[PDB]
């Protein structure tokens, strides 16, 4: 087999109402030795909370077996280490993989909305841009709204490392030019550990 | 045994006839016991004989790394020819074949828009000049900034991102001193992509 260990989604660790989890994915499980055991540890202290998902027979005739561990928001954000220890009869010895939050001082994102270029105003749809810079760690979530309703026609770049060791990204919301021209107000919502209440919003309208 | 990585040309290299685009087939984890490596190269399945293969080089981990480089014609790559590298070695149960080409699809022309700093950014020492490039296909592209003929050092560009209509977009962010912006220096975002006339377009930005 092989073992991959995955962090929680950024949004999930920032809101207590959400449920962040670490996920341990075991691939290339054969039919001849299908028995997978998981042990989990949080800073070396064994914990007992994880659930194994119903496996998927993969299209290469191997099993994908997945364990999910719920994490405390504040444990993840304070940098605790999550160790998944995997065993299987085709493995020489148990594989461990460990994960934790990027290390270092969190830095507050600066959020800037930018209207469409004049040149773009010739098209049927236009691009509303939210630049989010100066943040650390790169874990962040960005969404758009209007009139408190999610606007879902948007795409956000991955975080990119900037020259000062912080990250930036851009999010692009596309809207019908007629919605823009009629003065509708659009909001770029940013969630990040270094924002007050883990959230901020910036408006954009004509 | 050995593992093979096959690398495409850089996007600028296939777009400018002055440049030399190359496909590079790298074999690592070649052992001492079976160190001979043989490459065979194909273009659309037809064998070609003009690659340049370098002697094996031992790595610090006591395996060999062996590289073969095939020059490609600009128009072959841009017409979607498939380049196959086949690597034979006596430790393998069968030769390893790897293939690379430009992503399949009709090319699409990048639309290039420049956007000035947000009003709110103007209380900072440095401001952000943004170039939005969208609607392009395939995703191979190059973006640069300059002012007064000279390249601007401090910019970063996002990877291409797949858009909801199947084309790509990206943004590139040039950081300048607020004073330079304020004095009306003209900056220009230049873009190179196969679906642009002369594989180039440029858009300017100033206050
Ligand atoms: C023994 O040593 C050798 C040599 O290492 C050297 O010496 C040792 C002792 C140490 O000192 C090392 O620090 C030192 O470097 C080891 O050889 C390495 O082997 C690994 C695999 O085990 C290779 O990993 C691959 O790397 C490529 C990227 O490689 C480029 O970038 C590297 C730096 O980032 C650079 O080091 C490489 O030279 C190479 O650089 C490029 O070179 C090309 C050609 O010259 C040039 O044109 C470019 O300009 C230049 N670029 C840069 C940035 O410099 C990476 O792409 C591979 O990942 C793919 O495959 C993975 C599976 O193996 C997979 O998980 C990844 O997702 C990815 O998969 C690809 O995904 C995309 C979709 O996005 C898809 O399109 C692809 O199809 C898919 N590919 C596949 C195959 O599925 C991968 O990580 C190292 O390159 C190689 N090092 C060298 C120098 O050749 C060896 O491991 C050691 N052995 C042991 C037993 O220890
Ligand atoms: C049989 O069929 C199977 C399915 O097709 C196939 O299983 C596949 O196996 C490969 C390994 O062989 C495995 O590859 C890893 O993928 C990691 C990313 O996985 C993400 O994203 C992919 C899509 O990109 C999804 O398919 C995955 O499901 C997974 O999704 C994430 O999962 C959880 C859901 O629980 C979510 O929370 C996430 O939201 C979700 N993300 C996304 C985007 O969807 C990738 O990290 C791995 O890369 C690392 O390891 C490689 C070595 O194997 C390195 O080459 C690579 O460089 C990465 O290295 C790490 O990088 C760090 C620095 O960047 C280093 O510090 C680390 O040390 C370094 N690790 C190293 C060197 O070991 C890796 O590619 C696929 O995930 C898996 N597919 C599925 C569906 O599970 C089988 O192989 C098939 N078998 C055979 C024999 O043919």
């Amino acid at each position: 087999p092989s073992v991959f260990l995955f962090p929680p989604k950024p949004k999930d660790t920032l809101m207590i109402s959400r449920t962040p989890e670490v996920t341990c994915v075991v691939v290339d499980v054969s039919h001849e030795d299908p028995e997978v055991k998981f042990n989990w540890y949080v800073d070396g202290v064994e914990v007992h909370n994880a659930k194994t998902k119903p496996r998927e027979e993969q299209y290469n005739s191997t099993y994908r077996v997945v364990s999910v561990l719920t994490v405390l928001h504040q444990d993840w954000l304070n940098g605790k280490e999550y160790k998944c220890k995997v065993s299987n009869k085709a493995l020489p010895a148990p594989i461990e993989k460990t994960i934790s939050k990027a290390k270092g001082q969190p830095r507050e994102p600066q959020v800037y909305t930018l209207p469409p270029s004049r040149d773009e105003l010739t098209k049927n749809q236009v691009s509303l841009t939210c630049l989010v810079k100066g943040f650390y760690p790169s874990d962040i979530a960005v969404e758009w709204e209007s009139n408190g309703q999610p606007e879902n026609n948007y795409k956000t770049t991955p975080p990119v490392l900037d020259s000062d060791g912080s990250f930036f990204l851009y999010s692009k919301l596309t809207v019908d030019k007629s919605r823009w021209q009629q003065g509708n107000v659009f909001s770029c919502s940013v969630m990040h550990e270094a924002l007050h209440n883990h959230y901020t919003q910036k408006s954009l309208s004509l």
